[PDB]
């Protein structure tokens, strides 16, 4: 039994974006986040990326990340001294965030107003958020497989999974990767690189015919096949695995198809699913279709209980319900859930954004609705010397893209491409084209039936 008035479940991105939020409204609330992770909450992107740049091995340890530009930064989102202790808390008057790591909750009580932590312990609450993200996709034929494999396989999220990996890497010979996404890429890459200094075998399969293939068209998904498997990669298209067994002391997989990989280690890549095991003793409404809690465009689910990030399942009006896992999303719809807990009652409005880096040399931004499978055009030139996240970094200061683009509404190597809807922009993919993703949501607010896309693309410098 204890009580603390802002109280925020899983310490992510979104926890630590509320944290601040509530502190700026209401300055001296006393607000605690409980976190699963032993760690204090940290961004994700450095880890498939820019972490595995550097050559410092303390790095491993210390966290510190150089960019792009090459300053260093420190992966948690601000020194531990920030916050205040869990139980110096009550008795800190002036108030603070303090920070629960190592605990999980485990019984929600709406009507009652108390969760319960794993421990057994209660703490009561006038103001809850439940910003619990997500739990990697394992691929069900490794788990009808033994421990024996189960144990040779990760599934790429925290600080743990990356230390891990980058630790096996400097070990075996043979790293396989499953998943065509983004992070499967970007991990790729990673390794792929380390590949290069080490000799390391780095394979990376999946069902779609090319990288990123459910969201980029044909030809500039293709293209990404090719920069993975320069940068060092053996990579396997249309490879839907069979089963996961163990023979000459290696990982075996089988193909679907017919063709056999032999690896030493599997991280899998392949998706999300978002935490709703808060749901079932609670009482709060999930949805089939996207995943996630049902909250309103308040990112509201019941009174004194509000969700955010990569469990929102959130109603948008300028597109309907959704559920979104950007980081971009994360830090804004968490700073909202912190607003609207101290009595702000808004909207939701932002137009989330996403992106990706393979190395400093190419870096894809999203926004929208981008799939494969919707008509698409795309307008596409020669690169000049800043057309990538290195210049891209050098300019803005940062590594991390939502803040060099700021959440506003204003030979080939790069291009935009409109996904469209009845002559009507619908969402954007952006290939190496920086800055420009404010001119990218206003045209997706407006919805023109432009009868020339050419025009629209003279706005990203593409001539
Ligand atoms: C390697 C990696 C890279 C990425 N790179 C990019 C990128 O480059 N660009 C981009 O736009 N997006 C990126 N994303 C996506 C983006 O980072 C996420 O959508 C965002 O960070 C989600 O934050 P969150 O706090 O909502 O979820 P999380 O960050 O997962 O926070 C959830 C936390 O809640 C805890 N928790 C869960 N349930 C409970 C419980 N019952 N009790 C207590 N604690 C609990 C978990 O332990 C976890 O620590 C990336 C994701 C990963 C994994």
């Amino acid at each position: 039994p204890s009580h603390v008035p802002f109280l925020l479940i899983g310490g992510g991105t979104a926890a630590f974006a509320a944290a601040r939020s509530i502190r700026a409204r209401d300055p001296g609330a006393r607000v605690l986040i409980v976190s699963e992770d032993p760690e204090l909450p940290y961004m994700r992107p450095p880890l498939s990326k820019e972490l595995w740049f550097s050559d410092d091995p303390n790095v491993t340890k210390t966290l510190q990340f150089r960019q792009w530009n090459g300053k260093e930064r420190s992966i948690y989102f601000q020194p531990p001294s920030f916050y205040v202790s869990a139980q110096d808390l009550p008795n800190i008057e002036n108030g603070g965030v303090a920070v629960l790591t190592g605990k999980k909750v485990v019984h929600l009580d709406v009507r009652g107003n108390m969760v319960k932590l794993n421990d057994g312990s209660q703490i009561t609450f006038e103001k809850c958020l439940i910003a619990t993200g997500g739990t990697p996709r394992s691929l069900s034929a490794i788990d009808r497989a033994g421990a024996e494999v189960k144990s040779r396989t990760t599934l790429f999220r925290k600080i743990g999974d990356f230390r891990a990996l980058e630790k096996i890497s400097r070990e075996v010979k043979s790293i396989t990767v499953i998943g065509g996404g983004f992070l499967g890429s970007e991990l790729a890459c990673a390794l792929g690189r380390k590949s290069q200094a080490s000799g390391i075998e780095v394979i990376q399969l999946f069902p779609e015919k090319g990288n990123m293939g459910k969201i980029l068209p044909q030809y500039l998904s293709n293209w990404t096949m090719e920069k993975v498997k320069r940068e060092g990669v053996k990579v396997m298209p249309n490879a839907i695995v069979q089963s996961v067994g163990v023979s000459g002391g290696r990982l075996l997989i089988k193909l679907k198809d017919g063709r056999k990989v032999e690896t030493d280690h599997i991280v899998t890549a392949v998706g999300l699913e978002p935490n709703v095991e808060l749901a079932k003793t609670g009482g709060l409404e999930i949805d089939s279709d996207f995943g996630g809690f049902r909250v309103n465009a308040e990112l509201q689910a019941r009174s004194n209980i509000w969700v955010a990030g990569d469990a929102a399942c959130f109603y948008d009006i300028k597109l309907g319900r959704r559920r979104v896992e950007h980081h971009d999303h994360a830090v804004v719809s968490g700073r909202l859930a912190g607003e609207n807990m101290t009595g702000a009652a808004k909207p939701y409005w932002h137009q989330s954004m996403f992106w990706s880096d393979l190395g400093p040399d190419v870096g894809y931004e999203a926004i929208g609705l981008v799939d494969s499978s919707l008509p698409t055009v795309g307008v596409f030139a020669k690169a000049t010397a800043q057309d990538n996240p290195k210049s891209a970094t050098e300019q803005s200061g940062t590594g991390i893209r939502s803040e060099s683009e700021t959440e506003s509404e204003a030979d080939y190597g790069k291009g935009v491409i409109f996904y469209l809807r009845d002559k009507v922009v619908v969402g954007i993919v952006l290939w190496n084209v920086f800055n420009r993703m404010p001119i990218a949501r206003k045209i997706i607010k407006d919805g023109e039936q432009h009868e020339d896309l050419n025009e629209v693309a003279k706005l990203f410098n593409i001539h």
